[PDB]
């Protein structure tokens, strides 16, 4: 920090720059409610970066007729919508979880759903922070889930219920940074993402109340007549005047002249609405900036947005977007994912994976475009002697089902599955020539 | 520096330009916690620039069915979070540590663990510089980790638990420049990245909240009553005015006109929003220069971006990241990274080594177009013959799968590994010729 | 210099313009911490052009399976962050300097590591001009590091340690240009960074406090009673007055009137914020220019910056990092990289260099047209007889792996070394057309 000696310039007495500030704790439990409901800043915050991670997501890998039913698990328990709905009350909460059921599943237990070789998967429900009780931490240095609560008291009505972590998937807003030493309702949960957009989110809708405010007044004007105190000492004399001022003040303007007195004044106040217009706009971009979304998806297709240009529009957003699918729900759903691809009738095989779909939506001519050049690559490919000519059906088979150009493409244990008749014995006529190679040469 | 004779340019008692400057130290503990989680610009100066080192990482390079099971150990660890939740805690404080735990393993040895060639790895706990102790220094100048501390005292509860650091992941923040003079807290830890950027942080949030101050007084107006000490001068009288220009002030603007004595005064006074949007843009400059985020990344896509040409956006950042990469995560992980590829049942080659993987997002339509461009590299390279067929299956095979073209390309093992009939029991028509090239000639 | 007889143009006692400056000497010991460690100014201006110099460098030459455990070594004791932390402090402080230890040496001899054939090198550790000592000059125009200070008492604790400077890398910040003048601290040492460039960062940083202090100011008030100094003349009294100017003035704006006497002012003085935002970014140009850095570096990548034209933006750049990694990096290391090389058990070949790796980050899709032209060369010079098709497979072999595209290239003593059947064996056909060529003609 800077002082001088003379002229004072960081002198926490007299100069008020920045050394006479600090920084208080906030907290809300209510108003988080009455915000999200009633304003539109706070529910497009809280919605839209966690409603961007699930729309297209995990097409998988291994097909022998296995991608079909490992899917239909899936549409069944709902678990497309029962992820976004859990990570928008962690998101606007402190956190929120799910929690997995298994049939025939006790209690508490150090609870592995891994080991369970069946098709029982009924329970997904899911429940914020106000519906658990984080109510242990278990600071041992060697646990699994350190510095996580081991227990959750969850039931309404009947009993109690005391449930394990590892049933639990955990999501959290925030990551606090000293978890130890929280406080409040979150105790073994995150911290709530209108915390630190608050400041940025109540300057900008004070400042749109108050200059909608203004246009009300955009001119007001003013009468003095010269002995008004003395008109407006009974109520018989002072309707006598009200009633003329108004069939008088009523239609003035353009095409009606007002008479007065010359004593009368009228004179006419006019307020001022310059620059009040890029004021509104800079307080929109501290908004945006705080929920880490642009304008081009923040207040929808801004036009106040000049640093747009047309290759490089929201490949930051999708950045963001890539950090929460491979950060905040891969780790969380390891009870879960090696569970349901256990649940294909009990059989778990070893290299089965998936990844994430990709997020920028392609125009129907750049999809066309991009078929003619996955056809151009097995040319060159195949042209060259490197990889099966059987192989090569089931690699580029699968690339060309999950673009979505030839989705009716069911080749597997219907079109004879992966076999031809022209593969290996139809080639006689290369293994024909090298009989006759060196044999007929010499 | 200057200083003229007359007009006292450089006098450090008359001029005050830089002549009367210099710098005190700055110490802060607690609001740390505060600013990091009430403020939206201390926030994401410590988390992004930390966030973005492990989006995409490291893609091994040895396949004999050994890259599967050696992602296997960090999947289950979860190596990728843990690494992301410590280097931010490294930021936001003056530093954290995540420890390793071999099974079998005492206490504070020598202690390296590279020579246990098991499968026995079960702890990553990360802790904060609060979890931890760095309570010696040993300055003996030819130590491994000198002017490091030797010892950590950290175990919460039961016992003391001596911690050698050649068991522990060393994370810091900024290194300090004189280590052995250092003070405070952070002993033999580094120091916080709120350091520096506090007084330009701290300039644009005051700013805000004195900007949006003024629009509540965009325009007061006063009136002036003549004799007005006198009416003020009881509880009966005063409410006999006061309830009157309520309801006389209340709707006044365009549609009602005020009437008044003409003694009453009635003034305007309207501030002035001149050049004060100019000035909150080059303060978020100074805040996005000292986090060393171009605004293109902080602030979201800000539409205040005027020199991200369409070629060179954000080319800087990367090379950043790329900094962090292999100067501040490939170091302090080597006693990790040899004892990991030794958990692949005990065996450890030599070449056997990672590269971290690219930052920028590519667009799906350019995806095709690498990889149309990676299958004609293959037809001029195996034209001419200067490498085996035998050879190219595996190393555009193992490029071809990092790319994630075609992902499920298992051939090791499974597609006869890397052998196919027509490699060399098909070449004899070459082989044939050569035979009747010169036999056959004379 | 101009002097004119009338209008007084260039006198030094009347005229002030360049006729009555000179420039003092600046010194500074303590000051140096304050600034590094609590100014973002000073702190880029000495890690951001030494870290940009370490980032990717030194890919090898040969290759007889040697290139990959000379560079074990270098990873074994950290070369490359020892290398950075050296030019750091030797950044900010006068110098500092990184000392060799090759196994069983004993004293400051006259001393070379280069004649020691074997496996031997443990020791690099690095400290900066504080914990040395330049205790001679030795002026004898003669000898090898003249005018350099022949003898370091180095060590803490226990012993002295006269040290040689052949076992020591000599890295300055800036070279003094009469360093048997020289005076202060550093004595052979060089000059620190902060010193040119301090009047340039003051400059800077005094500005942002002074603006950023009249936004608190932006608009102050004054309202004058008529006989105020007599209602202000006891504490009953006064605290009549200003308890209810208090919830007189606290609401005063759009939605609410102030009633004041006809006696009373309430004048209103809006300050000026005019041109004062292009005096803001004038002074960092001239920071950026003092650190020779431009501003799509320094500040990241700023708005302000029109002309980084989209095919040289940062080429000068890249033109000042190589003028470090091959005059004060490249010379300096000269009695280490013919040591290191030497720690390939023993034996040290002649044509064994490096070059320093390309500092410019290329996108995927330009890493992808670049392999396929890299490509095509060799096939425009293989077509052609002037190369030895044994002899491309090494140059090609070894140019494709540096450049990153295929990595996983082991073709040396793995892949028959550098041998096929099809060379020698297989050109039969070229041999026997000639022995057929005038033999069957006549």
């Amino acid at each position: 920090s800077l002082r001088s000696m003379i002229s004072g310039l960081g002198d926490p007495l007299r100069d008020k720059n920045a050394s006479t500030f600090h920084w208080d704790r906030q907290l809300d439990d209510r108003q988080l409610l009455y915000a999200y409901r009633n304003s539109w800043v706070a529910r497009k915050a809280v919605t839209i970066p966690a409603l961007d991670a699930v729309r297209k997501w995990r097409d998988w890998q291994a097909d022998q007729k296995d991608i079909s039913r490992i899917e239909a698990t899936e549409k069944r328990l709902g678990l497309q919508q029962k992820l976004l709905q859990c990570k928008t009350l962690a998101r606007l909460w402190g956190g929120a979880a799910i929690v997995i059921g298994v049939k025939d599943q006790d209690m508490a237990t150090p609870f592995e759903p891994e080991t369970v070789n069946k098709d029982d998967l009924v329970y997904l429900t899911v429940m914020s922070r106000r519906e658990l009780s984080p109510e242990e931490l278990e600071q041992d240095p060697l646990d699994e889930f350190y510095a996580r609560p081991k227990r959750y008291q969850v039931s309404n009505g009947r009993n109690l219920s005391f449930v394990h972590p590892s049933r639990i998937v955990h999501q959290v807003g925030e990551t606090h940074p000293d978890p130890m030493l929280a406080t409040g309702v979150n105790v073994g949960w995150g911290d709530s993402t209108l915390q630190a957009l608050y400041d940025a989110m109540m300057n900008s809708d004070n400042t749109q109340a108050n200059i909608a405010s203004l246009v009300f007044e955009a001119n007001v004007d003013v009468i003095g007549l010269p002995d008004f105190m003395e008109n407006m000492s009974s109520e018989v004399y002072r309707q006598k005047l009200l009633d003329r001022f108004t069939l008088a003040a009523a239609g003035k303007g353009i095409n009606k002249t007002l008479m007065l007195d010359a004593e009368e004044v009228f004179t006419a106040h006019s307020r001022s609405f310059a620059n009040l217009d890029k004021i509104m706009e800079q307080f929109i971009l501290f908004v945006a900036g705080a929920a880490d979304i642009p304008l081009t998806r923040f207040l929808g297709q801004s036009p106040a947005g000049m640093s747009s240009t047309g290759q490089h529009d929201m490949k930051n957003y999708h950045d963001r977007i890539q950090s929460i699918q491979t950060l905040d729900l891969q780790p969380s759903m390891y009870r879960l994912d090696e569970a349901i691809i256990r649940s294909s009738l009990g059989a778990r095989p070893e290299e089965l994976f998936y990844i994430w779909s990709p997020l920028e939506q392609m125009s129907e001519k750049e999809r066309a475009e991009i078929g003619k050049l996955h056809a151009e690559t097995v040319n060159v490919i195949a042209g060259t002697g490197l990889f099966m000519q059987e192989e090569l059906r089931e690699v580029f088979g699968n690339q060309l089902v999950e673009t979505g150009l030839y989705p009716g493409l069911g080749d597997l244990l219907a079109q004879n599955g992966n076999e031809l008749p022209e593969w290996d014995l139809e080639q006689r006529s290369a293994e024909a020539s090298t009989k006759t190679a060196e044999a007929a040469a010499l």
